[PDB]
């Protein structure tokens, strides 16, 4: 059954819950973004109406085989009308086609569900700057003071600095990106760009990057993999094994690999600086860990509901333990007594 913190009150609607069946009361299932903790159910066999973004939208056409009828694609920042219900998608930084849903409920109420996002400055001027929120439905993933990690301008800078050098003292060098999910194209695409490389990969990941609308695509990515030297493989692949396994099938072309492992957090953040970071090495293999992020460190968290301002908060990550939920309480109240509101 589905828990209260995906369903919207005053409402017909749910929130990321296609797991859970036929939902009691459910008039329109809203999905954030393409991600399978939150699209876990959805197939060619759902016939209710799914509201998402026109990215989110090719995807679950493509991907899943939704049939065109029940998918809903709403504009960005574009007021619409869903069941009698004013409703907005704003750009949650998040993932490709992510959003963040604004309600403005019949009796006055406006709630914001964040569904993943990575807050920013840039935020403060959509349009939740116009109006008042009174519930927020928050990503509490990395809600506590530990979790800090660099802008991901930085790790960018890193990544490309790294593979430039690396590949200029040996143009036998391969790089290795790996991936799960969609998500950190950045990645990939900016070390692709200063190598003057497509990046390679398999048929199934490049139907998947042509549903995102991203601007020159057809330029940057290809499945040719003897035409690329940087290959996408998926994130399991990459370790010693996996990664020497991947160079003998390259039959010759390079003597060297150089991988990187796009992680959220690791505890080496709370010690070391992004220019500090060093690889894992066996042989002729290195590994990088980059922490390149797509959800709010906590100061991103904390100063975005600060400005905010709401008067109810629903957390939507670390809710299972009585110690997590505790702990986040905590810090909501820091946040209210230290800002006033
Ligand atoms: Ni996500």
């Amino acid at each position: 059954t589905c828990p209260f913190y995906k369903k919207i009150p005053g409402t017909g609607f749910t929130v990321d819950a296609f797991q859970y069946g036929v939902v009691e009361g459910c008039t329109a299932y809203f999905l954030t973004h393409f991600h399978s903790d939150h699209y876990a159910g959805l197939s060619k066999h759902f016939t209710f109406p799914v509201y998402c973004s026109e990215i989110t939208g090719n995807l679950l056409k493509n991907k899943l085989h939704v049939q065109e009828q029940y998918i809903h694609p709403l504009p960005l920042d574009t007021e619409c009308i869903v069941n009698g219900v004013k409703v907005v998608l704003l750009d949650a930084n998040h993932c490709p086609g992510a959003v963040m849903i604004l309600f403005y409920l019949p009796n006055g109420t406006v709630i914001l569900h964040t569904g993943d996002f990575r807050a920013d400055p840039s935020m403060e001027r959509s349009l939740l700057a116009d109006q008042k929120v009174h519930m927020l439905y928050l990503d509490t993933t990395y809600c506590s003071p530990e979790y800090t990690f660099p802008s991901q301008q930085e790790v960018i800078r890193f990544a490309i600095n790294t593979a430039f050098e690396a590949v200029t003292l040996n143009p036998h060098a391969l790089v290795v990106c790996g991936t799960y999910s969609i998500g950190k194209e950045k990645v990939f695409l900016a070390i692709a760009d200063v190598l003057g490389s497509k990046v390679g990969m398999s048929q199934e990941k490049y139907k998947t990057l042509q549903c995102l609308n991203i601007p020159e695509i057809n330029s940057l990515i290809t499945t040719d993999m003897c035409s690329s030297l940087v290959h996408l493989l998926p994130m399991m692949q990459i370790n010693f094994k996996g990664l020497q396994s991947h160079l003998k099938k390259c039959g010759g072309k390079y003597n060297q690999i150089l991988a990187f492992r796009p992680t959220g957090w690791t505890h080496s953040n709370k010690f070391t600086r992004i220019a500090d970071v060093i690889p894992q090495t066996k042989g002729n293999i290195s590994i990088y860990g980059i922490p390149y992020s797509e959800h709010s460190s906590y100061l991103e968290m904390k100063r975005f509901v600060q400005w905010l301002k709401p008067q109810k908060i629903i957390p939507t990550v670390n809710v299972g333990t009585w110690k997590s939920r505790s702990t986040m309480e905590k810090y909501f109240r820091e946040w209210k007594l230290e800002a006033g509101y």
